[PDB]
């Protein structure tokens, strides 16, 4: 039946090896496209077409979300997220006042050499202090000087590694959307588009800009199923025949 | 007569071997274009053009609709829609509360393993249970813990399959529109454009965006009729001579 | 004299073989352009230009109209328009009610097997009956079910055929515009641009969009005259010298 | 001195063969540009540039006017305007009423066959009657039937012919513009950019569109002078020293 | 130190051969850019990047001013401005009334043939009259016929010549701008960017359009110093340490 | 966990050889991107995709700041800032009034020849006066007429040099951003994208335009780590598990 | 084949080239490549006719003389 | 021909190459094609001078020493 589609899709990804299931229900774009190669075989007196050679049917997918998820990076890289891993990150503490006896005391737990910045913009790299007390030179600051310290600390959290020779697995994807009724103006059916053998594409981009909410985007390439030789299945199951 | 056209076309497609007929009366664009290859033959002292070699008269068609219809994808793929087919789709259930004995009861009909999601985005893939009771570990959730279950269910509906080796048949297309009278401002005639041997083009794209009504689009390539060697026929039958 | 041009041109095409004359006076654009090939000879100590080789003067024309005219398509195709030809077109009938005895009666005169559409987009192809009464199965509709019928009818009108091996003949084009007098703001003269040997170009496009008035457009290529070796003649005739 | 230029240039062209002089003072754009070819000679260890090779100094000009002149087309084509020449142009008469005896009387002086157009856009090509009375068939029109006649007439005016193998000769061009004084806001000098030896360029385009005032444009290519080997002489002559 | 730059730069050019110094303090854009060529050397199993080859470090400069200087054109051409040179330019005067005895008296100092223009755009090229009285033919004008005369006069001014085989020598360039303080909102420092060996680029363009103030633009290519192998030097000098 | 990112990233760079640490906390853009090379291996009857070859995983970075830092230019060039260096720059003095005895006295400390500019843009280069008194010729200026002097002075400050055969060395970059909770609208975690082994790209551009604040931009290319073969490490440590 | 008329762009005549005694040449090649449409090719060697001693006859027959 | 100066970018010298006893070679070709400007070409064979036994002399004359 001729129906109206005015919404986006809810997307489900599944991994073929172990069945790891991811889903997104706050998408902003879900699209797929098909392209083939055509050529004309000609001859005779007139240069008139005699045959058409068609081959290389190819299908691509693109999904663009509204929130951020590390699992999307996982699918793109074909890696795994290690939970509760210890990591070493940078930290900044600014506003330390040099005392009368040119001693500065840190309020954090450094792991590497501390670097101090004076108001003019010069650097001084000292090693870690046991009591966290540093004898700053008089040529750097004298008294009532606000200085800044940049040191590495230790943190625990999730971790994902992007290796130089690790690629992606094969997945099974499905979009779901709804189709309305032009006459009655009420939901008529549910439309499911299923791809049974896809490969995540290795090209992605992440761009952080001030005042802009990040919308990550992922791409896939659809391949023919190993036995049924399908590439995609479109289903328009209705809401009264279930 | 010099007339004014200010509307789009109603489109009719007919399959050759079978005779299956599809019509669209809510179109948004119907266009056709012609291209031709030209070359000049030069010579003599002045190096002046002497002859023009012309060949390769090619015609293309494009139709863009306002509603969605699966038969358009059927024409593009050269396949058939199988009514009332059983299919496996995904479903989501929100708000399951883990009870005192750490047990969650499902109100659906899963077919595969049920995957559970806690509020911190962690997964637990339990196999299907008979009664529909699942013992969620204490390390996963506690009393009054909303969870999520993603399971596969069964539905029935129309199914269309896209394969890697099946292509399109040959069709017969016709546009119909109306032409007005500049002097009297009333409908003067009906204009019919008939293509008797076309081939659907395998290139298409379907993009679902939030808040945007989908307008599907299809393309064809026109070929010369095998008997009459016609590529298209334009008719401007009047509304007084019928 | 230095004059002002602020208008389009009335165009007068005319075939050479027979003298068939077509004229348009509601044009929207009339343009012509000239191109030429240049090259430089170099040599000596310094690599200085020593000669400019000029050749291949070419002229093209473009006309864009405000009304639709089948004779323009005839001119592009170099083909004639047959008058009062019998043609077989499509027609649609909506709202046929299935009676108590599942009989549907058509009000038209089908010339091929009718196709019926129910409210759920299902088709039923039945050969044309004598009285125009058809027995719709109860599995299709029972009673008070609006149905749609698509059948072919016969009409009388003009007909133009586009063939795969038919090309255009030669014409003689001429524009005409008026030039104003900057000092006195009155029509000073008439400007005629005459091309005596042109060839219509087969590239054309017809796009029908809802809410948009069609503006057809045609192109020509100008060639040198056989004897006088002219390509175009510009004439400015004053309105006092006649 | 540092001055402000905020105007266009009055342009003067002069033919070298005979001294024929054309000027335009209602110009709209006057520009000239210089291009040159450079390359680097490298070598040794490190692949560092050891030399720069420069050659091919070229200069181009462009002038765009506000009025229309046949003289500019004459410069581009290197032809001559043969004033007061007899020409054969088209004309059209609307409203000829066919009288009772089916006769139409023309009020013009045809030279070729008259073509009649009826209300439905059908043609009738009659030869030239002496008295100017034509017998229109009953199958074409009846009493009180406004018809239209298209015929060729004779006029006199200036004729410019564009040829397939005729090119342009050399010229001498000069711009003129004024410069202001940023301190006193008064004219300080006059800039006279002079090109001793240029060549008109064959590229040309005329486009007539409804409601648009035509602005013709011409392009030149500057060449080195025969003896002094100059290509342009920028002069800034003050108006308090002449 | 982290500062804010929100202005252009005063620009200074100095010639190497003789030390001629030019400066611009009303600039509108001063920019420089660096480009380099990079390649990857790969090999082994896995095709991994094993080395990076980088070379051809190149630097370019661009300056755009707000006033007009002939010295900029001299700099680009590598030539010299010759002060107080006699030149022959065009002049024109409107409204010469032809008297009763068809004599027109010029009020200028012609050097070449005087060309007369009537109100109908026709020319008459008369030689130079000793007294300055010209006998205009009665077939050209009559009593009270305002005419136009175009003739060449003599003036004195600065002359710059552009030749086909002369290029630019080497220069030394410097930009100067100021850098503010984010905290105190006061000027903090002066930024000097010095290029010690540049070559002016021969590409330039000068376009004069009505109502548009001309902004000339010049480009340079920076080259390594012959002994220090420096391409540019950036100096950030404070206003308290001088 | 599905989170919202709406901010930029604080960026930290560290030099590998000596540990010199730079940071920016007023950034405007921090992005990284991944690219990969894919190819399809086909064969057999049907020309079907039989294998996919993937290699050349490449990662790039781009940072765009809001303030100016000479250290960024040093990082791109792989050079060092030699603070407190003596430099020779240009200076300008306006309003020098020529006295009765055509003597002009400077108020600065010239190092090289002083160049004088009169009101008509004429130059006069004189050597350095011991006392600072110059005898301006009466042919240049007479009295109560203001002149301009351009001379070189000496200053002290930082100095970064750019050479033709010095490139950048390897660094270690890290971003930091915060993520929000869609339900509670509170900060949930911190994201630390870490690149262990990058290479600065020697392609920058500085453009100073009037009334436009400058935002410098730097680029990097990430390389695989020598032992772990990682290219980047996305970390999403939380703010309640820490 | 057909020959066109440069002045009027209409088929002027038909051109027939007849060889009355040829011998097929045994050299031939058949190459099957994926994605490539095969175009077979054959060669002949022309010999003089036994009696008339002709080797080939070129005929141009106009479309108005039949 | 002329020879430049890598340092000063100005013309430095004139290079003269002198052959005192040559024989023009009889091989030549002249081809006229539409749209192609003809560039004729000639060849010689250099022979030893009858008394000095020189086949060629290369002279590099400066523009300041003449």
């Amino acid at each position: 039946m001729k129906t109206v589609i005015q919404d986006t899709a809810d997307v489900y990804f599944k991994r073929k090896s172990d069945g790891k299931l991811v889903f997104t229900a706050e998408a902003q774009t879900a699209s797929f496209s098909q392209a083939i190669s055509e050529e004309k075989l000609r001859g005779g007196i007139g240069n008139k077409p005699l045959y058409i050679l068609k081959s290389e049917k190819e299908i691509n997918l693109t999904v663009k979300n509204a929130f951020f998820d590390l699992e999307w990076l996982a699918m793109t890289q074909g890696e795994t997220i290690q939970e509760e891993t210890k990591v070493k990150v940078f930290d900044r503490e600014h506003g330390l006042i040099v005392d009368d006896t040119n001693k500065v005391t840190l309020k954090g737990k450094p792991v590497s050499d501390v670097t101090f910045y004076n108001k003019k913009g010069l650097t001084y790299k000292i090693a870690v202090s046991t009591d966290g007390t540093y004898t700053i030179p008089t040529a750097f600051a004298a008294a009532k000087d606000k200085l800044t310290a940049v040191y590495q600390i230790e943190k625990v959290g999730r971790r994902l590694a992007i290796k130089a020779s690790k690629f992606s697995e094969r997945y099974e994807v499905e979009y779901r959307t709804i189709a309305y009724n032009p006459d009655t103006e009420e939901v008529y059916s549910d439309i499911y588009i299923q791809f049974p053998n896809v490969s995540p594409s290795g090209e992605f981009e992440m761009s952080l800009e001030n005042g802009n909410a990040l919308a990550p985007e992922i791409k896939f390439e659809a391949l023919a199923d190993t036995d049924t030789d399908e590439m995609a299945v479109v289903i328009e199951a209705s809401r009264d025949e279930n």
